[PDB]
């Protein structure tokens, strides 16, 4: 419906969290657009990862730096990657042992990688998506180290955005809203969202495919919010 | 290069600000993907003027209410609606009477044009797009009434986001960094250029190509927003 | 029982909108602190005007250009100007008269107080404090001008504050949240009171504390800025 | 000059990184209106530590865990918390182990020293001051650890402020500007800089003096700029 259909044809992308919900929607948007993606992550056979012929999947806790690396010297090309892979764990995060588990696959994990893709993604320009959060913006009570981590991640796009402009690397973010991947909480997000129903995950994967195409070539540090007005209300 | 050739075939929109530059670009987009597009401004068939078949220039001034509503009176449809024209007189704008004139046309005759689309944006649901500035975030010492109409925008964008959700009116601003629209200061080139990453001046049709995104179908969920296209000059 | 008495001694601060709510609050912590205080605003002597020997009530509707230039010109000494005069109309700002009759009160009389305080202000250095609004971050759908005209005073106050800076006035705002000025709404208070972590309104001497501290010698690195006075409500 | 004099009379302050800069500077300040104060720090005793009869100074890594712990559980008072300490290793931030180390003082250690002050904090209510930077808002490609762990502490703050505000504590934060504590980039941070000057550590000190006390009483969840205009121009 808006993209032309081969835009990405010839292009390597790698999604963190591929294997379901939003990381799974953005490695089919892509595939489906042309390139050859490899979807990351843990489960990466079930039920929800993505099945497509120019779709590998690969089974990858991202924490283990090592076996990353050794990831990510294999491939031979990279121009797209997407640090999509984002935990919880909710009132737990109190624990500070959980908070740093958080904390280090939502940001320390999307630094390394992006680290480990810009020798690759230098090579003829390219581009880094980082998936932020409404808790990037609002805090969390119930979630603490989900909204340090958003907060991170945003001022981590922010600050690769200046170190990568001169190797022609684009690094943005999407902050989604509240995205369908207590019926007292629903009808208070769905009273606060102007749009007034859930996100969808293929919505948050056609603004990647906008954001790391040629459109938007102007397009550096930015965080667009996915949100249906969440933000505004 | 990026969207399929059709995505606004059978729609309307309508330019203000049309008849050069960023207003210009993103007439020439929409027209290109299929859409009628009527492009408003001054000097309407001046040389910046965008020339195409499915392009309507007309000259108007949009702080003259009454013939801004008859020309929305007229139209039979509306798809789209993109309230870029704007203007700025620099140090002037410590003069109350040009700090107003610039308010009325950044943001008054934004609201004024807004409300007259709305009725025709809600037949099919719609979108409109307001322009904002670096300014909507950095102040301007220069520029007072410029810097504080795009403040004003901004919450104008995301007030009508709340308030046209129920018609299915998607609301949204781009905030555009250094535009080069006919830079000859070359300490300002150099300051600007230090301070974006991508150390280059934007083109007109790069924000446009964000315009034909965010009012399209792929931005279903995206009301509200404000997105930078910059060079990264935000964030440096 | 926070600030040493004398802070203002010798100085003179003038409050738009200082006949009730916030204003009156302001003008009143100012006296305590020692200063002379001018509360201009409408039905100046009215109940919830403030009382106190070193506040001067004038009946006076900033919106007349010639009126307030005049008694700017009579003022001998101005330390700080504390633009706080606002309102809303709710949803009759759709109409675009009332829309123009918002901004014009609530940004365009706060540009001319600061230009007309400049000279006086820049006498000895002093600051202005602008006071925006929780709809200068989110929108509002049923007052779209007053959205509008807090984030136009939010960038008036970061323009004005580059501006003003060589001449060592400092220009901040504060964003009080929901503040009970003089609720009925039993289904509003539930909906303000689940998103406002401190669970309470605010009261107008909370921002008047803020307003002494902003203005005052602990605030001197302090410019550009806007502080939430707000329970929380933003984070929520 | 703004505080009347023993306006924290009685009060326990507990100011990490208090052994210098601007951390020394919010203890002195604290101390010098009434209230006793443990300066935590490394080199607790040095040239920039602070000296005052209502201050003590006490040598402590606050990636101790156990060890902050025990100091906590040995306090019999806590009114107000300073999470102040802060590093940056510049383009050494880019190896992902000193990365991490950056994360951990600047963000765990805060959410940790949060959560043993809590208890000590709810007697009586009282309130937690974190210390941000321009770097939450701005990237910074020479220190992206620091800028993401600043804008991680930026979320911190509006999280524990909804968390701990049914205990009658306000949890806020300060971003200063260049505080005083390469001749192009001093050019250019001055050039961009509305005041035209460095920030003063005591210029930071007065606003935590503000934010902590009665006269902030529906102040939490904020972020003060005290930075010469410097986010404005
Ligand atoms: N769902 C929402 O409403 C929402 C809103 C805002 C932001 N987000 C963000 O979107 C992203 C994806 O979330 P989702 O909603 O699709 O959740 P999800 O749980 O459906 O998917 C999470 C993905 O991350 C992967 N993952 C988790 N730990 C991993 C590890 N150690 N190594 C490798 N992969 C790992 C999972 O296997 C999975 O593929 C996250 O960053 C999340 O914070 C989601
Ligand atoms: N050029 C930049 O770098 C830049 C950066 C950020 C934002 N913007 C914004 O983009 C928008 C377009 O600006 P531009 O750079 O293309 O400038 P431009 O001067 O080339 O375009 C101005 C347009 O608005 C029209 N206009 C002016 N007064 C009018 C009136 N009274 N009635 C109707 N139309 C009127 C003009 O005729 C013209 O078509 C403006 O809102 C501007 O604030 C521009
Ligand atoms: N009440 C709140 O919860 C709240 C929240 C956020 C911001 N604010 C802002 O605080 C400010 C004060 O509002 P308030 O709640 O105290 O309201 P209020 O109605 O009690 O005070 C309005 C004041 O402004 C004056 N005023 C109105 N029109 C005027 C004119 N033409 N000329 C001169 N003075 C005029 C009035 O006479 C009065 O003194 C406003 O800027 C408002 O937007 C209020
Ligand atoms: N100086 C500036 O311009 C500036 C600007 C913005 C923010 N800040 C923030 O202000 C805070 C203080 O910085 P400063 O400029 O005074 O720096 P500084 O180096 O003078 O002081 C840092 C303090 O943190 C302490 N510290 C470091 N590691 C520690 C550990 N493991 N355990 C306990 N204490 C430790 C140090 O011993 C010292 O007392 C930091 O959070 C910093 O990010 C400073």
């Amino acid at each position: 419906m808006v993209f032309q259909h081969d835009i990405y044809a010839g292009q390597q992308v790698l999604v963190t969290g591929g294997s379901s919900g939003i990381g799974a929607a953005i490695a089919m948007q892509f595939a489906e657009l042309g390139a050859e993606v490899v979807a990351l992550g843990l489960d990466a056979d079930g039920v929800h990862a993505p099945r497509h012929p120019r779709i590998r999947r690969e089974e990858l806790d991202i924490t283990d730096s090592q076996r990353l690396q050794r990831l990510f010297e294999a491939l031979p090309r990279l121009d797209v990657l997407v640090n999509n892979a984002g935990i919880s764990r909710d009132r737990e995060e109190y624990d500070l042992a959980t908070f740093e588990r958080v904390l280090r696959l939502n940001l320390s994990a999307a630094m390394l990688a992006s680290q480990l893709a810009r020798p690759l993604l230098a090579q003829r320009g390219g581009s880094i998506l980082n998936i932020a959060s409404m808790y990037s913006t609002f805090g969390s009570a119930d979630r603490p180290a989900y909204s340090a981590s958003k907060g991170a991640i945003v001022q981590l796009t922010r600050s690769l955005a200046c170190e990568y402009a001169a190797e022609r690397i684009r690094v943005n973010a999407i902050a989604p809203g509240w995205i369908d991947t207590d019926v007292e909480a629903t009808r208070r997000i769905m009273q606060r969202t102007p749009l007034a129903r859930w996100g969808e995950a293929p919505e948050v994967a056609s603004a990647a495919a906008f954001l790391c195409g040629p459109g938007a070539s102007f397009v550096t540090g930015a965080v667009l919010a996915v949100d249906g007005g969440y933000l505004c209300a």
